[PDB]
């Protein structure tokens, strides 16, 4: 009942003991398999529970603190029909929800996170200026700092807040009678949202949109950001001259907007949360992918490289100038960046910690691994277990 | 309703209905996927008998004929007196198909209906089990133009111990325990290479030493054959265009030969029955080559280009490794032996895909196994959901028989 974990490289042999805890079920039986699938008054025994980790936490479980917070919560959601997390609690849940987010390959850094309270907020004005801050604090002038805002729960009878953008910095994505799509394809629905609801639209490759910021029970609000906020990073390559003619570029914030925060039973539908990009990010998926830029065909021109036979590599070459342009750009920008070695080998110390600290690790292979290089990195090689624990951060409906 | 499994390079959503008949249990559950790890009687033969049975004859479009219910009753009365039953030979043709067709980790599943059958189960010693070897390794080969192959060797039958391959594959490497703890050779195969010496065999000193077969006939010790060296096929690596790479001194055999994987047809099972196709590309290239626990050469060829090997993100590993590949495609394009690089590979498994849901509303598929180990998500399998489950004939694994 305690799963077996091998590392095929070394030989190691762990148990994870902690995926004995899972609270939720997941997508797979024993008939069938769906780990690859992207998207695949009982509020008191969650509160409960919720409560008993973090004093557990800090070394104070059954203590007269722990039995008094008890019976606080219970009353309050005998008053009201909910709770209000301490401002700690909330720090605790923010942290907790990061570590225990499987397909995270950053977690190395979970426990420290800059947590924003923005519980206090009321109309898309004071989002935007909570948003604004945020995204201040976190750029820090390309020295990233990670962070997480979080804005009003849940509650019966109201509305919600929510950020209809899936990134706070996403570029503009236009569509014509070719049907193809001028900049950033995956945002093609959102950018017509903004044009619907106000914003002139841009022509470019790369137009920063704007934010459509929703309070409770209001229609959204158009928000532009100031450019001086968002920082970009305009791509060159440290010996291909030609690479900066082509005029790519990415920005600096990888800041996730659209996920729900959970806590002890309680549901935050906007807390965004931002770290640091890894380069295969960018330089693989957001430039190279074929739903995405799709830039690998003539970066490959550029290269002179045979594109008529797959078994010149001509992708594989290409992608690889392409992820050295980024990371060699970003260090060049002083922006914070991570290669994908670096990070795969920070998450193998990730895994030794959190085996010590917990006795397992909630992690999604197909996530973890680099979409490229992948057998060149640890991770590769490392058996892992996949499942559920709260605090957690989870998709949701989109609020249209 | 069935899992909706998408396409998010082109979008496309399809049911897999497949997986609703699936058999033998796999390791997920609800509370917690294992996706990842690498290894996870009277009337339960006749179920999964007539099951097969009824496979067959949907194959050849003839279910419910009266030959459909002559065989059921045919294989029920078998089982009854013997307590098994014996496959018919176009059965077992077929049912090593549908076994390779139905393994989820085959990203060459595209040819499954294109397999050469060779029926070995009037087998009845090692020397008679190592001539089906190579008669089987001279057809496959082909003089480098490969063809995919299997021999089946007699069913496991109560009151009689298995034929058994104890070698992995049919060529493998030597793999000699060094003094200091290292290895020269395969590491790998660091056991078998021992216990072919403990069987007799005189071990050489290279890193692309052939190992002899260990084969073992019923109730029988393995017994030593050394493959002749005029049927095992051999590519020396260069690089089209670094010409210091041949001085490496690397190579790798044409034909790759799993045998020690246990058939399973209509409740029978087949201990011994070796298969081979020909290889992906990356599977020299980037595992064999450039694993750490293998042959481990990726920093060399980088020194040797004159890579800064002192900061990772130069992604020296990563351009080295796709020399290496690009080598290993040159060297078997120029020795003229069957090769296909992860892009044409990978491009197949997705008209395999779209022809099983057409043909089987579904197919198993394991997502880590069929994206390739470098360059993922340049191919399109990478944005493939896939559904993982267990079918019948299958492919299985078995215990090693020491
Ligand atoms: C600080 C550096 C960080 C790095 C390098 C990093 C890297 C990554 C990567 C590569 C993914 C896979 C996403 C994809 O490929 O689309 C991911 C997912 C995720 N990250 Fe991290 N991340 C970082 C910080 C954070 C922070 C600060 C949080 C929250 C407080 C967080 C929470 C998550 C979550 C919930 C996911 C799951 C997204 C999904 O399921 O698609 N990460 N991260
Ligand atoms: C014809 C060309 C073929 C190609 C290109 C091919 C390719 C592959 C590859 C790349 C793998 C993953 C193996 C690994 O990484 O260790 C694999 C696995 C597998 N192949 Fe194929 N194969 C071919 C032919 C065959 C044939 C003829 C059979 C059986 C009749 C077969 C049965 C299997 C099975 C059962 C596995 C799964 C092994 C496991 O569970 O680990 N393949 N194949
Ligand atoms: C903090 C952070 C750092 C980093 N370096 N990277 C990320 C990116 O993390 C996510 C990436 C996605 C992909 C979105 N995808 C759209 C298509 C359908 C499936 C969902 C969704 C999320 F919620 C994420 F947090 C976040
Ligand atoms: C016919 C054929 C063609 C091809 N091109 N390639 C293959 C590779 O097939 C296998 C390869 C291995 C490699 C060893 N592997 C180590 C990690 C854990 C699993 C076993 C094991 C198996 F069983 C396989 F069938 C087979
Ligand atoms: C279909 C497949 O699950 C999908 O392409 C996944 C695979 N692994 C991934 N891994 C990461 N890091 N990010 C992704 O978006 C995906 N996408
Ligand atoms: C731990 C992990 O399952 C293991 O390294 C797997 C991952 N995917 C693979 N995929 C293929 N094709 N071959 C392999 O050996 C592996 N190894
Ligand atoms: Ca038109
Ligand atoms: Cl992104
Ligand atoms: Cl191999
Ligand atoms: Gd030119
Ligand atoms: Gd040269
Ligand atoms: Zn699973």
């Amino acid at each position: 009942k305690f799963p077996r974990v091998k590392n095929w490289e070394v030989g190691s042999i762990t148990y994870d003991t902690l995926s004995a805890q899972a609270q939720q079920d997941g997508p797979c039986t024993p008939r069938r398999c769906l780990g690859s699938l992207v998207f695949p008054e009982q509020l008191l025994s969650q509160a409960r529970d919720f409560i008993n980790q973090y004093y557990s936490s800090i070394k104070r479980s059954g203590s007269q603190a722990h039995e008094q917070r008890l019976q606080e919560v219970e009353a309050e959601v005998a008053a009201t029909g909910t709770y209000q997390l301490r401002e700690s609690e909330l720090v605790f849940g923010a942290k907790q929800a990061w570590r225990n987010a499987p397909r995270c390959v950053g977690r190395i850094q979970w426990g420290k996170l800059q947590v924003f309270d923005a519980r206090d907020c009321r109309s898309a004005q004071e989002m935007f200026t909570y948003i604004c801050n945020h995204i201040k604090y976190a750029t820090n002038r390309g020295n990233l700092r990670s962070a997480i805002t979080v804005f009003p729960q849940r509650c019966p009878g109201r509305g919600d807040f929510r950020i209809w953008n899936s990134q706070l910095v996403r570029y503009a994505g236009y569509r014509q009678q070719d049907g193809s799509v001028r900049g950033d394809p995956a945002n093609v629905e959102i950018t017509e949202l903004c044009i619907q609801h106000g914003w002139t639209p841009g022509n470019g490759r790369f137009d920063v949109l704007p934010l459509l910021l929703q309070a409770p029970d209001e229609p959204p609000e158009l928000f532009l950001l100031p450019p001086e906020l968002v920082l970009e990073v305009p791509l060159e390559h440290p010996t291909l001259e030609w690479f900066a003619a082509l005029g790519l570029r990415w920005y600096a914030l990888p800041a996730v907007s659209n996920m729900l925060l959970e806590i002890g039973g309680l549901e935050f539908p906007a807390a965004p949360f931002s770290g640091w990009y890894m380069s295969t990010e960018i330089g693989t998926r957001n430039l190279c992918d074929p739903h995405r830029y799709n830039i690998l065909e003539d970066v490959a021109v550029c290269m002179d490289l045979d594109t008529r036979t797959t078994s010149s590599l001509w992708k594989d070459k290409a992608a690889v100038e392409i992820n050295v342009a980024v990371l060699h750009s970003y260090q060049l920008a002083k922006v914070t960046i991570v290669d994908h070695h670096a990070a795969t080998a920070s998450f193998m110390k990730h895994l030794e910690n959190e085996q010590k600290a917990r006795g397992g690790c909630p992690a999604d292979w197909a996530w973890i691994v680099p979409p490229i290089s992948g057998s060149l990195t640890p991770v590769f090689h490392q058996e892992m277990v996949n499942y559920f624990l709260s605090p957690a951060f989870r998709y949701q409906p989109d609020p249209w």
